[PDB]
Formats: C-alpha cells, structure tokens, sequence
C-alpha cells in the first residue's frame, strides 16, 4: 500500500463557510449608497465577478449613473475592506463540525496537511479560526494563474508539501473543485450531495473521520501487483 | 514507475459516432407513422429517454392519442431493431481518425485493451468496425446497474483485465465519463474541449497516439517515494 503523505483542504465550504460574510459585505456597501438589499437579491450575485456584482446592485438602485469606473473601484475597495475585517472577527466557532477533530487526529498520525484555497485572506481565516497549527503547507493564491477546475492550486500545495499528487486526498465541496483534484491526479474526496467524480463522496464534513479517511485510503491504494 | 496494464474505451465518440443512427432511426419510424422530424427536431430528442423520445414525436404530429403503451411499445421495438440493423451495417471507415493505429501501437506494446461501453449492442459495434482483435476485454453492458457518471463500467473493465484500476487509463469523450473514470480510481483522458477534470485533454481522437500516452503515464505515475 502506498504511503498516505498529505491531506489536502479546500477552504470555504470545507473549513468554514464565508458566503454569509461576503453577502453581508455587499448589503453594507449598498447600504452606505442608499440602496437596499437582501439574502434573496443575493441570489444575483451567486457566481458573479466583482465588478458585476457591484454593477447589478448599482442597477438595484437605479444608480449606475451616478458612478464611474474610478468611483466604483472606490466602492469595491471598501466593500473588500469592510469583508476582510469580518473575516479577522471569525472564531473558533466558525470552523465546520468535524473538522478540528480531523485536523487533531491527522496530526496526531503525522499525515502532513496543506491548504489549497484560492482565497488571498487564506492565512488571515485560519489565525481567525485558530486552526493554523495544524497546517503544513498552504499554497500561495497569490501566485495563482489559473483557478479552479484547473489543477494549479492542488498541485501548488501538493509541491509545497514536497510529494506527488497520488500520494495525497484533497477534500471539496464544489464541482470545479473535484474536478480540479481529479486533474491533478490527487484522490478525491466531496463533501456534498449533487458532486460527481468524487473517489470518496460524503453527505457532510461530519462523515469526514480520520478512520473513513484511512479505509478509504487502504482501498484506493492497494495494488496486487505490488505485493 | 508504476507498469501501465490497460488502456480502457468509451465506444460512442471515442471510438465510433453513433449519434446521426439514432436519429436516422427515429426519423425512419417517425415517417412510417406519417410524421416529418428533422435534424433540428433531433435536438429535442437529446438527452431523452426512449419513452419519452417516441412521446416527443408523436407530440410534433398531432399523434399521442393514436397510440396506447403496448402500440408505443411496438413502435420502439421497430424503432430500436432498424437501429441495431445500421449498427451491422457499420464498416471499416466509421472507425474515428487515429483510433484503429493507437490500437495497433497498444497491442503492438502488449499493453491490455478494455472497452467500457453502456451499449448492449457494443459487441455487433466492434465486429462491424472489424475491431474486435484488438480488445482483450469488453464490459457487459447488461450487468451494469448504475449508468456514467457512477464508475461502475470502468470498474467492470478493470476487473475483467484482472488488474487495478489507477493501473489504467481512460479514454472518454462525456463529462460524465471522465467523472465515472475519474471515481475509479483510473487516469483520466478526454476527448474534447470543454470536458474539466481530465488529467490529459486532447482535441480530438486524432491527437490520440502511443508516444503521448505513454509520456502521459510515464509523467503521472512516477513517484520519488518508490525509487
Ligand atoms: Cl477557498
Ligand atoms: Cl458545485
Ligand atoms: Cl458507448
Ligand atoms: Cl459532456
Ligand atoms: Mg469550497
Ligand atoms: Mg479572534
Ligand atoms: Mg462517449
Ligand atoms: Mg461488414
Ligand atoms: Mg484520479
């Protein structure tokens, strides 16, 4: 049986969630220009860029004349502000159920972990969470050229682990996600009913246990013929 | 440097086209019941189920009322056996470019070839396409119980190799077959732009040859923990 060497995390819906936060970031910024918004406009800027996003509550209100490019980028700049600062006052009660335990217990195996978000405020969540201890390696999305599905960030964290791809899990929650794991040549593993091309596909990160992981992990690396 | 043991098939668009047949049938009984459907018609039979294919047909005529399930039943019996006909009517030439030399180069190389086809007409396919000797194994299609994106068919054609999954790689032209060969455990190939979450993405079968799925294998297999 192949050696486990790493296990490989997304961040948002995986570590913890910040949908919420950048929703109520949003609302914020809207608020301050006198438009009002709610968790069912949101739905509107599901999957959307930044630009768009401010452009469609912008259109809300029926203000997109009142702002420029340079005036917009002045919006987005406090709204990114306003987010960051909410993500600085998460707390430990933040992370998903089961994951700290996970992290313990992969610890306690000495089973290296990395962190594969694409998220620039990667490092600012986890000292919020209180979770960077158990951290090996977090990939740098800073240097990101390509985002998911494309196997960069996996294979980025995987490097900084110092071992190859098959060698490790890494755990999402979103298709472009598996997606990207399975390209980089990574086990999968989802968090979520709907994923496909997942290795190992759980309800929720409650299921996600150093035991299931480690049954999983025996199952998918024996080879006959390497005995 | 793990030994590759089997390259593994899709047949339809991978290995053959035979997406115009279908449509060639439909049209066939649709005309023998006094209905016109068109190749632009066929895009509302995409993705149908046969039940619901025959329902679409009789809808476009004015002629649900005209045939109770045991009389659909009949039709799609017909439909399914002119179907099979054109599949035996199949020659050397509907073979995709560069399919018919990757085989020879694979046996060439005594490397094992599985097919993992959902069709139960698989077999009759091959032997008109006289590319049956190059086969070491077919999966049977009518033992399969979960149908792609499940890996149930790719796990069927590593098994009757006799060999473990992440020893083969796969070859699919859908998105679901890329995820179903992906949560197999294999070495995903795709066949198309657009498909996410392959491990090599090629344009086409023509891009298809030995040189670059052995330097494929030899790139993703390699491990500096096994030397
Ligand atoms: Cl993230
Ligand atoms: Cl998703
Ligand atoms: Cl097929
Ligand atoms: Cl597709
Ligand atoms: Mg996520
Ligand atoms: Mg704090
Ligand atoms: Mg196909
Ligand atoms: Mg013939
Ligand atoms: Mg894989």
């Amino acid at each position: 049986v192949m050696k486990l060497q790493g296990v490989i995390f997304d961040l948002d819906g995986v570590i913890t969630d910040t949908a919420h936060l950048h929703f109520q970031a949003w609302q914020q910024i809207a608020a301050e220009i006198g438009i009002s918004i709610d968790a069912q406009f949101n739905e509107s800027l599901k999957g959307i860029s930044r630009d768009e996003s401010l452009r469609r509550i912008l259109q809300h209100g029926g203000k997109e004349g009142d702002f420029n490019s340079q005036e917009r980028a002045q919006l987005a700049y406090r709204k990114n502000l306003l987010y960051v600062h909410s993500l600085r006052e998460l707390t430990v009660n933040a992370v998903l159920p089961g994951i700290r335990s996970l992290l313990a217990d992969l610890r306690a195996q000495q089973i290296s972990v990395g962190l594969a978000s694409v998220s620039l405020n990667a490092p600012t969540i986890l000292a919020a969470l209180e979770l960077r201890e158990f951290f090996t390696f977090c990939a740098d999305a800073s240097q990101l050229k390509n985002s998911k599905p494309d196997p960069e960030i996996f294979l980025a964290a995987c490097a900084g682990l110092g071992v190859p791809p098959q060698a490790c899990i890494g755990i999402e929650d979103a298709q472009a996600g598996i997606d990207a794991i399975n390209a980089s040549g990574m086990r999968s593993v989802g968090i979520g009913a709907g994923l496909t091309g997942a290795q190992l596909l759980l309800p929720s990160t409650e299921s996600l246990t150093w035991p299931r992981l480690s049954a999983f992990w025996q199952n998918v690396a024996e080879n006959l013929y390497f005995q």
